[PDB]
């Protein structure tokens, strides 16, 4: 099939279990099992985050960096407003808070 649909795109990588403030979190939004389509994504946690989202043969690649320790919900959702398969992942994140 030609189109792309959020139960076959999966996610993968560190940056869905988390790691420190001002660290790079770094993960993959995998198509390889949907093929293509649109993708929209939001990290919402203790903060704000910096991302760095680019397209790749992998599908998108997401890096991040978190500024305050807690955890952080990565919804992520693809061909529409609905959640892909597995989101949204908590992240959890240490060290201390820049704000």
């Amino acid at each position: 099939g030609a189109m792309g649909d959020p139960g076959l795109v999966s996610a993968y990588g560190a940056g869905l279990e988390g790691g420190v403030t001002g660290n790079p979190a770094e993960f993959v939004v995998n198509t390889s099992n949907a093929g293509a389509g649109a993708l929209s994504v939001t990290i919402d946690g203790p903060s704000k985050v910096k991302m760095d989202c680019q397209e790749c043969p992998e599908g998108y690649r997401v890096t991040y960096t978190p500024m305050a320790p807690g955890s952080y919900l990565i919804s992520i959702k693809y061909g529409g407003p609905y959640h892909i398969g597995g989101s949204p992942f908590k992240a959890k994140v240490t060290g201390p808070r820049l704000v």
